[PDB]
């Protein structure tokens, strides 16, 4: 099979001991997996096994202190788990959390390996907990280790240090961790689309604004597309891809594409409040398949409406498998503030990308 799929039910074990209804539910991944079975997608994929990341692999992006603190939670008593989790912004921890975070990362390493060794062309990773808010030295926003960032470094470690990796982060939240890890790096192009609301939207930092273009040799290699003042959906995401994501990506000419694929911009998501449709996600996936000779790895991040994420991620897998993509309306006018956002990013990045000039 041309498309790989990784899913391990052991990643369900991470749970919130004090609020069993917290939206980052174990069943997020099992529901997505079940939908792949219902739609007969699973048997069309080559099944890639999950594995644990090693501590040496975590050190590709994370400090020894951070690794050690999260590792220490594996045998903590409940009171200590509660106290430790409360030291971070929006984290809960159970004794299974560390191992689940290792499995999420190792699953993605095995998927990247399968792509880069030619065993599969592309792949999807149905993993939790998510990764993109995790920083070198801290956990944040339901994330412990930065799975996508680690996977970029892991990919480089089996090919070449300078292997060009594009990370497209279409989760509705800004991947602050990923931005920071690669901020000074021109080998990893980070492009995030995210709700911003001038800082009112999590993670509530001006680091997510369009004027953060990267640092030093990384200038130009961090592209933030922030949305303000409007319920964005397919038209806006399509326009961002047309004017920004795809021209920059084609110029960068990645050798591997990782998608930080949260489905919390989806219609029905309680945290995102946006209206991207499953066909919208299919369109975006199919666009990214035109890059890197098709070498695309879709990594689950956020997304909290169980039916919505199941349908949306399954449509992405369908695209990876070669199914016919959707024809959507590129003429629908955008929300006025979306035009402003796109124009702000264009102005910020035109100094770095000839495709924008
Ligand atoms: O999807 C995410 C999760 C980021 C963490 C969001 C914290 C703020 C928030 O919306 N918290 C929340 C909302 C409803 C119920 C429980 C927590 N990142 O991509
Ligand atoms: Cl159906
Ligand atoms: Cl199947
Ligand atoms: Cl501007
Ligand atoms: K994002
Ligand atoms: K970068
Ligand atoms: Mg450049
Ligand atoms: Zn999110």
């Amino acid at each position: 099979p041309i498309t790989g799929l990784v899913y391990d039910q052991r990643m369900m074990l991470h749970h919130n001991m004090w609020d069993s209804h917290h939206p980052e539910l174990p069943q997020r991944i099992s529901r997505i997996f079940s939908r792949h079975e219902e739609l007969r997608l699973l048997s069309r994929c080559h099944r890639i096994p999950a594995r644990l990341a090693t501590e040496e692999e975590l050190a590709l992006c994370h400090s020894s202190k951070h690794i050690s603190i999260i590792k220490s939670s594996e045998h903590m008593k409940p009171r200590d788990l509660n106290r430790l989790g409360d030291e971070y912004n929006s984290i809960f921890i159970s004794n299974e959390s560390y191992t689940c975070a290792l499995l999420a990362a190792g699953s993605c390493f095995n998927s990247a390996q399968a792509i880069l060794t030619g065993q599969v062309r592309n792949a999807v990773a149905i993993v939790r907990p998510p990764g993109h808010h995790a920083e070198k030295d801290t956990a944040c926003g339901f994330c412990f280790f930065n799975t996508a960032a680690l996977t970029a470094r892991y990919a480089q470690s089996i090919t070449r240090e300078s292997l060009r990796v594009l990370i497209v982060d279409w989760d509705v939240h800004h991947g602050n961790g990923t931005q920071h890890i690669f901020e000074e790096d021109d080998s990893v192009l980070y492009i995030s689309l995210h709700r911003y609301e001038d800082g009112a939207f999590f993670p509530n930092s001006e680091d997510a604004n369009y004027d953060k273009v990267g640092l030093g040799k990384g200038r130009g290699y961090n592209v933030n597309i922030p949305w303000n003042g409007g319920k964005m959906g397919d038209p806006e995401y399509m326009a961002a891809f047309h004017h920004l994501v795809m021209p920059i990506a084609r110029e960068f000419a990645p050798e591997l594409v990782l998608v930080s694929a949260g489905f919390d911009a989806a219609r029905g998501d309680p945290l995102g409040g946006f209206q991207v449709t499953p066909e919208g996600y299919a369109h975006l996936t199919h666009q990214l398949m035109s890059l890197a000779a098709g070498r695309v790895l879709i990594i689950l991040e956020g997304g909290y409406n169980l039916t919505s994420i199941s349908e949306s991620m399954s449509m992405c897998t369908s695209m990876l498998l070669g199914d016919s993509p959707p024809s959507l309306d590129h003429l629908t006018p955008l929300k006025t503030s979306a035009t402003v956002s796109i124009n702000n990013v264009l102005r910020a990045h035109a100094p770095f990308w000839s495709s924008l000039r």
